[PDB]
C-alpha cells in the first residue's frame, strides 16, 4: 500500500490521473520523481521548468554542479539527483526531443531507467514541448516499465484522449 490517490489503473504496475505533478509531488513526497530533461540539465519549460520552479531553483543549482563534474547526458538516459522539497530524489530522464530530430527509438532506452526505481511519480517522457505523440509514449511506457509507475498528465484534455484511446 501506498500514498497515491484518485489514479486509473491502466496495467499490473502502471497508473494514470489528470494532475500537476509539481503538486502531485508536493503532498504525496515521493521516494521519486522524474523530471523530464535535457543532456545538459536546463530547466527552462515543461516539467522541468515546473519542478525548478517549485524548488526555487534548487533543482537547477545542484544540476549545473553535476554537469561540472560529469559532462552532459546521454540521450535515453538518466542520473538521480536530490528531490529538494518535492521527494527524497529526482530521477532526471532524457527522452528524445523530436523538435531537436532525436530517435524516437531512443524512447524507450529512456524508459528502462525507471526500472531501476520499486516506485515513481513521472510524466510521460517526449511528450509536451519533447514534440512526440504522447498516445505512443504511454505504449512505450506500459510496454517496457515493470516497476510501479503513477503518472501524471496535466492537460485534462489529453488524459481524457489518453485513457479512452487506450489498448
Ligand atoms: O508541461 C507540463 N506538462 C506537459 C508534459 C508532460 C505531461 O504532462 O505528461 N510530460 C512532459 C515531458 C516533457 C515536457 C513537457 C511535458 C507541465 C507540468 C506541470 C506543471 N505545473 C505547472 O504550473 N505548469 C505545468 C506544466
Amino acid at each position: 500500500v501506498n500514498s497515491f490517490s484518485g489514479y486509473l489503473k491502466l496495467t499490473d504496475n502502471v497508473y494514470i490521473k489528470n494532475a500537476d505533478i509539481v503538486e502531485e509531488a508536493k503532498k504525496v513526497k515521493p521516494t521519486v520523481v522524474v523530471n523530464a530533461a535535457n543532456v545538459y540539465l536546463k530547466h527552462g519549460g515543461g516539467v522541468a521548468g515546473a519542478l525548478n520552479k517549485a524548488t526555487n531553483n534548487a533543482m537547477q543549482v545542484e544540476s549545473d554542479d553535476y554537469i561540472a563534474t560529469n559532462g552532459p547526458l546521454k540521450v535515453g538516459g538518466s542520473c538521480v539527483l536530490s528531490g529538494h522539497n518535492l521527494a527524497k530524489h529526482c530521477l532526471h530522464v532524457v527522452g528524445p526531443n523530436v523538435n531537436k530530430g532525436e530517435d524516437i527509438q531512443l524512447l524507450k532506452s529512456a524508459y528502462e531507467n525507471f526500472n531501476q526505481h520499486e516506485v515513481l511519480l513521472a510524466p510521460l517522457l517526449s511528450a509536451g514541448i519533447f514534440g512526440a505523440d504522447p498516445i505512443h509514449s504511454l505504449r512505450v511506457c506500459v510496454d517496457t516499465v515493470r516497476t510501479n509507475v503513477y503518472l501524471a498528465v496535466f492537460d485534462k484534455n489529453l488524459y481524457d484522449k489518453l485513457v479512452s484511446s487506450f489498448l
